[PDB]
């Protein structure tokens, strides 16, 4: 069962601690970067949290994924350090957890400071895997860093148009629409109006998704009444996302600078996708 | 639930109006346009039926798909009128179609004669998706419309070999086949007697497919007692009918200058391929 | 049902008669011997079995694969003769085996040296499938035959390590190790003690897999107490036996210059893998 963040360490020459007994997430958060074509991914470890950030191989959408320590089942850490991970090192390793795997724990010793520990265990048969992976002391990508700040609770006003899709619901959205098109227009005018989403392409074909019940999906708007709400966005990231599946349901925010936030948590891991432009 | 032909349609710049609550057979029948390498699909839409014509790469099989006004949920035709699909450019919206649809809708209008339109609902969440497809006024292929005279009921006298598969027997008969051969035989002597499909390929294997119980494949013969039957026959697009899945069971009939016919019908879906030499 | 051997054939000119109700066995029996890119399968018929022989690509692993004649549901041979057969000749034909066909013959005649038979019969339909393979006398690997003697019961004494995998278990572990490495050492030291499968590839990624209690996998040892038994092996050959998940159950032995067998048994087959060096 879950004893959250300890005062000490299990083991002596212990940085970082993790225990979990869902593995199946770390799988599915990789698989996720690996989609966005991440060549490496930023690990900062903290006294109560492990945070995973990366960018996408465009540059332009910025990914924070954070497990909370808390809700794991044992965690500590000494303080604050950063890793850097290969994502193509370790793509197997995290693909090959499955349902014979019942913990994921994850170790960084101080007098091994340039290897991290990922041990899976299969209770049916007392077997233990145990991954020795070479990590670095990484350069920091303070933009990427410094994005966290800007997916906060409070900084989320200037978004007037934000809805909810199950994992199934945005995967068939962002593939119906990458089937014939990279950009799609977000409209909606302000007041009890429906949700567009379209694209044309002259000659050939032209879409169009109207979402007629706000309600269905939890859409809240503050669009004023009079006023039209309209952007163009990039959908490959969204793909990625989507088939990822790696949440259930997805919270959309989108702002009038075109920039779109997809929120997803699910026990002790949240997901934020930001992308700009 | 299922009102058939309207005398006028809802809308009134419509030239077509359809409607119908099992879009998965759209989904299917396009899939075996596409294993039939079908470049440009031929509509004629009448104000009892839509049909869909085409040719597969070989130009040696026919294929003609009917779409009966009277049993679908809504059909609205103002007169005969022909248009263009290019298939490739349909292909992926087809393939989009899944559970989450539980309607298909057409529209043609008077007002834009270069547009076809297709709408799929999603009803749990209100959901709507419309496609404009570009379309044209096709030259029409006049030997491909008239093959459908030569499907009739009345027509199929001169075809003394007859039986059914299911599908599943279907895929099963020409997977095994085309895995070494592009041509077979269909031999069956007169009267009471098994039905042969059988290759010979010298010195590396031959094969022989034999059907001792007519009544369990229902095969009807009226080949003289005396005579044999044995026609040889190309199996290419046979596969492509089978492995799109598109029936429940299907109907063969073999004629002795080798034209083979395989029809199937599941509600308002009536699908047959006629395939030469 | 069962009738095993036979003292005369059905057929007069039947040099074998072979008739079993298991044909999804002779499907992943060859699976494995395409895994293995075995190019030419030697098949020894003799009055009590019938076994089939391979070599690997790299030679190094030996296959026999033995269906005994008293376990099957007709079997007869006259004498002991040999056939070769071209393995990519026949891979569709046994990958055609489905759920449909419930029962697999095999016939050898006399008047037709160069031909094997193989039939299959679907009885949903009575319908019969029957190849003729191109076959022929084969050259004889002699060592390659004699490899059976060196995996009696008797022979197994110098393999003081043993122990059993499930097929799942099986394709996990050398599919977890493929991932990272061709090579893989395994150690135990003598007693009580945990088996080790590990391996290290400097700067980037070790890998340990350690099983704890010796008596969920059946683990047998006679290992000197003082002392320890540590072998290093490739594993693509594994990997291919794993994979082609023809068995349930399988045996694992290991000798101290590091040859590596893997037995299983099923109804009437016996598969026995032996991999030198």
């Amino acid at each position: 069962e879950r004893k959250g963040i300890l005062e000490k360490p299990v083991r002596p020459q212990s940085r970082l601690e993790f225990s979990y007994d869902n593995p199946l997430i770390f799988k599915n958060l990789f698989i996720y970067f690996k989609n966005l074509k991440s060549k490496n991914i930023l690990v900062r470890c903290t006294p109560t949290e492990i945070t995973f950030f990366s960018r996408d191989q465009s540059q332009a959408s910025f990914v924070i994924a954070t497990i909370d320590g808390k809700n794991v089942n044992h965690y500590y850490a000494s303080d604050v350090f950063w890793l850097g991970i290969n994502r193509e090192l370790v793509e197997k390793m995290f693909n090959s957890i499955d349902r014979s795997f019942l913990k994921i724990t994850i170790v960084h010793r101080y007098d091994k400071p340039e290897t991290l520990f990922f041990i899976f265990t299969d209770f049916d048969i007392d077997k233990e895997c145990t991954y020795q992976i070479t990590v670095s002391e990484p350069e920091l990508d303070m933009d990427l860093i410094e994005m966290e700040k800007s997916i906060s609770e409070e900084r989320l006003k200037n978004y007037p148009l934000r809805w909810e899709f199950t994992s199934k619901q945005l995967k068939k959205t962002f593939s119906d629409l990458s089937n014939y098109t990279e950009l799609v227009t977000i409209e909606k005018l302000g007041g009890d109006t429906p949700l567009h989403l379209y694209f044309q392409k002259f000659n050939s074909i032209s879409y169009h998704e109207m979402y007629k019940s706000s309600n269905k999906i939890n859409l809240t708007s503050t669009i004023p009444k009079s006023q039209v709400f309209q952007i163009n966005v990039k959908i490959a990231h969204i793909k990625s996302l989507a088939s990822a599946m790696v949440t259930d349901k997805i919270r959309i925010l989108c702002e009038e600078n075109g920039n779109l936030i997809f929120q997803s948590e699910m026990d002790a891991l949240m997901l934020n996708t930001i992308t700009l432009n």
